[PDB]
Formats: C-alpha cells, structure tokens, sequence
C-alpha cells in the first residue's frame, strides 16, 4: 500500500534528524564535548514498537537543553515531535518504563536510530 510507504519515510525523515545530531557531536570541541557527554538521558527497558516513541518524545526537551547548550534546535526537536506524533498517533496510551542505567547522549542517540531500522526492516 502507500499508507506503509507513508509510515516508511516519516520513519526515515526521525532517523535522518536523529542521524544529523549524532554526526554534529563529532565537531565539538574537548572543553564542550566533555560536558556534553555527561548529561544523561533515560532509556526505555524496550522499544520496539511505533507506540515506545512515546518515551523518546518524553526525553526531547532534555535533548533540545543540551543541544542549546553546545551550539535551530528549537526547530529541529519540534520536527522531531512531529514525526514521532505522526508516527505513533495520539489515539495510543503507554506509559514509558526506563531502565535504571542512563545514558549519554551518543547512547541515547544511537539507540534511537537502531529502533527506526528495525521498523523500517519490518515494512
Ligand atoms: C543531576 O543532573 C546531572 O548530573 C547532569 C548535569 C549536567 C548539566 C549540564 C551539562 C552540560 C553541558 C554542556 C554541553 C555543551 C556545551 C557546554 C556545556 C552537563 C551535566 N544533568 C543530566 O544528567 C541531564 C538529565 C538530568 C535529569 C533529567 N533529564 C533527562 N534526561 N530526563 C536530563
């Protein structure tokens, strides 16, 4: 159909964004890249359906505070909001669990972009 083909791009539009932060960390410099590393982020026990965006949508304000700190980024988190509404509907309830062990930001990254793959690879 052309409703998975829809559903496969807005996924590939997250992945690229998610894709285009974690290739700007690699120009920071020491000072900001040091501190940058160690702002934490939390990550969900499981994720892998359209419904667990829900617990990457949670952390994009503390996504967006980092950000701003080492530099739109407004206008990038905001289109991130609205592909992960897009993808995920507003209709779907879930309450994000997150595992005890946080993450930096290469982590938190990295393992977003491993869970657009893998939705991509099922359609
Ligand atoms: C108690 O809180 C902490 O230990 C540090 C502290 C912190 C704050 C800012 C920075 C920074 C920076 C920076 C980045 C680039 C350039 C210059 C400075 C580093 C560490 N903050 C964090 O781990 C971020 C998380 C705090 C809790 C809630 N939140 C979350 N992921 N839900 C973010």
């Amino acid at each position: 159909s052309s409703s998975t083909k829809k559903t496969q791009l807005q996924l590939e539009h997250l992945l690229l964004d998610l894709q285009m932060i974690l290739n700007g960390i690699n120009n920071y410099k020491n000072p900001k890249l040091t501190r940058m590393l160690t702002f934490k982020f939390y990550m969900p026990k499981k994720a892998t359906e359209l419904k667990h965006l829900q617990c990457l949508e949670e952390e994009l304000k503390p996504l967006e505070e980092v950000l701003n700190l080492a530099q739109r980024p407004r206008d990038l988190i905001s289109n991130i909001n609205v592909i992960v509404l897009e993808l995920k509907g507003s209709e779907t309830t879930f309450m994000c669990e997150y595992a005890d062990e946080t993450a930096t930001i290469v982590e938190f990254l990295n393992r977003w972009i491993t869970f657009c793959q893998s939705i991509i690879s099922t359609l």
